[PDB]
């Protein structure tokens, strides 16, 4: 199953609002209607020009219920 009603999953090649990136080992990102803490290693700030806050998903991730990064980020592919 999936913890929490709102689960954020980053898809390789998907854009996710650069949510509170305060964390260094984890960059918060939203997904349409589901947000959560994710490993910055799976994402990376892009370049547009306007000045928005977006981050492409380099790798695939899965978050079950907005949870704080109390542990280290998972190993990428």
């Amino acid at each position: 199953g999936a913890m929490g009603p709102r689960e954020v999953t980053m898809k390789k090649g998907d854009i996710l609002t650069l949510l509170n990136s305060t964390n260094k080992d984890w960059w918060k990102v939203e997904v349409n209607d589901r947000q959560g803490f994710v490993p910055a290693a799976y994402v990376k700030k892009l370049d547009s020009g306007t000045g928005k806050e977006l981050v492409l998903a380099l790798y695939d991730y899965q978050e079950s219920g907005d949870n704080a990064p109390s542990y280290s980020p998972p190993p990428p592919p």
